[PDB]
């Protein structure tokens, strides 16, 4: 339903005219941020040990309710390369990175644009960004750390961008540069969410502390915290199916003493976060929505006249139906 | 070499600072070397600077311990009392909550079992104020740390957990700031028992000094996990495990066998290091000997 609410809007031609926010993942080097984005997107963004996201990537996901068949494309500088298989995604994204950032461990401002259109993926915009380092290593220069922070601010400063702060459960949250960085650009936290990761790697004894953090009890966020567990590095090497990974996460929380609670509180798991985010997204649409009624109405009335002529025709079936949904929706949402 | 320091000790100074992030195990290192009960724990547990002055006795076979700050110079009559007392000091001085203070604590311990040494615990680096501290806490702390590591005497001991990508380590930057060529800098890795399975080769590299380079190079150890602190585990028992832990542990066996893992290694390592600076820093005290001699020439001038 409301998950297809957006497609209806896309049908009313207001998706261009109002598109709601993107979602950025900001946090330290190797804090699992690509792993979150991959977890939500179900697309193979490079995840790993060390320096693995080496320049910004926008992922534009679009649902298919009509043709139902896979699509994927990359774009940067000179190239708009076509990808003919989901298999190829990670391979290609690293091609892009090598090409663009220079094949070592240096990074670049230059954006990558992945656009994927599929049945299984949700309507969404996500943004991977490199991790915060505070020290240049191998072949990067002194001010790398700063370079990166500049690059990150340049995304989270936009009003559209929902900052998703990604922290591992095994670091004292007060260490978390990205929280400071977030409230800098979002003083009252209306586009900010805290994600904990690597819960499976906490020191035995310290799990109460972690819980508090997530019960939003040590550093306060307005929109509050989530916690998940992604593929550990072993599980990446073993190429584990996403669906299998999502399985474990459930098991993991389901049978984990301290953290059981956080699940039962709607505060753990990814499908939680997915849902959570959707509402976040859902809120912004609603806020924007009264200001598009003329487009929405005109459009609807323009479509109804188109299809009214095709009246008692079979070929209208698909769209005579499609319209229908749009209509019912609108009446109720407006009544709101 | 151990004796050269006793010849130096006989004539009555290098110190060693532990700098690193909040909950990175730094107090745990200093406790590991000192065998004294410095408050180590979850969250914010070193909440203002402490100088530990250790002095060997083969003479007395008597334990001694004293704390000092602001006014107080409190006597401690049992090693049992140390942690209790250090928290009393902290509460007294920093204000009970989570806020910190520049004000130094001075523990002086004299015992058989402890080495001749000077160590400095310092609070962890936070980058965000929580509960009852103010915005610029993070900076307050960094100022406080620089104020110790900037001295030439101070051997900066950077403490990193094995489960953070080393490039995240603020304290490394902070160290080269005040020690460009790395003649008083050592990297310690901790919590090796908390690495993600798969990433252990990476850790090793770090320690083989292969991802961020230090002149004096790296060590790695494992200290009481929080459970083991709640279970009050004997130090000697903890030192036992560390040996087991590395001894039977696949990737990290090597690092042991390379003299690059364990505490008794680090102890030995540091000792050599420490000796360097005495030899290095001695000319300034020959200068003070002048002062002493000229003050003494008054005694002879009086007769
Ligand atoms: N055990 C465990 N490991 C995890 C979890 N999430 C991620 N990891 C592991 O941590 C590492 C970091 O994940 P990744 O998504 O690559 O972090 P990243 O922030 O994207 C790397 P960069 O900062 O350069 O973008 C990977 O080795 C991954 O397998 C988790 O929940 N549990
Ligand atoms: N699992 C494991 N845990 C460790 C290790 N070293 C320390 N810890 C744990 O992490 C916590 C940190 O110890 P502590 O000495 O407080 O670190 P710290 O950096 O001095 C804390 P602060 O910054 O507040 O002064 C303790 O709970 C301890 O049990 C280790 O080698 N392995
Ligand atoms: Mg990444
Ligand atoms: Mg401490």
């Amino acid at each position: 339903p409301c998950i297809d609410l957006i497609d209806s809007l896309r049908a009313l031609g207001v998706e261009q005219d109002l598109a709601l926010p993107a979602i950025a993942v900001i946090g330290d080097q190797s804090s699992g941020k690509s792993s979150v984005l991959e977890a939500l997107s179900g697309v193979a963004l490079p995840r790993g040990s060390g320096i693995v996201t080496r320049c910004p990537l926008v992922l534009k996901l679009k649902k298919l309710v009509n043709e139902d068949k896979w699509r994927g494309k990359v774009s940067y500088q000179d190239y708009e390369i076509e990808i003919s298989d989901a298999s190829e995604v990670e391979k290609e994204i690293n091609k892009a990175q090598n090409a663009i950032a220079g094949e070592g461990m240096g990074i670049s401002h230059e954006l990558i644009t992945l656009e994927i259109s599929s049945r299984d993926v949700p309507d969404l915009t996500l943004i991977d960004l490199p991790g915060i380092t505070r020290v240049a290593v191998g072949n990067q220069p002194a001010d790398i750390g700063y370079k990166i922070k500049t690059l990150i601010k340049k995304y989270i400063q936009r009003q559209e961008t929902i900052s998703l702060v990604v922290v591992p459960s095994n670091v004292d949250i007060a260490t978390t540069e990205a929280l400071s960085m977030a409230q800098e650009v979002d003083p009252e936290g209306d586009r900010t969410i805290g994600i904990l990761t690597k819960p499976d790697l906490v020191d035995k004894g310290t799990e109460d502390k972690v819980v508090d953090v997530v019960r939003n009890l040590v550093f306060h966020l307005k929109k509050g915290y989530m916690i998940v567990k992604c593929r550990g590095q072993q599980e990446i090497q073993d190429q584990l199916s996403l669906s299998e990974a999502l399985q474990r996460e459930k098991i993991f929380f389901e049978n984990h003493p301290y953290f059981r609670d956080l699940l039962e509180e709607g505060k753990a798991t990814v499908p939680s976060l997915a849902e959570k985010l959707t509402s976040e997204l859902i809120t912004h649409i609603s806020k924007s929505l009264p200001l598009l009624e003329n487009q929405i109405k005109e459009t609807h009335q323009r479509i109804t006249e188109e299809l009214q002529k095709y009246g008692g025709d079979p070929k209208a079936k698909f769209l005579k139906e499609r319209l229908a949904r749009l209509t019912q929706a609108r009446r109720r949402l407006a009544q709101f």
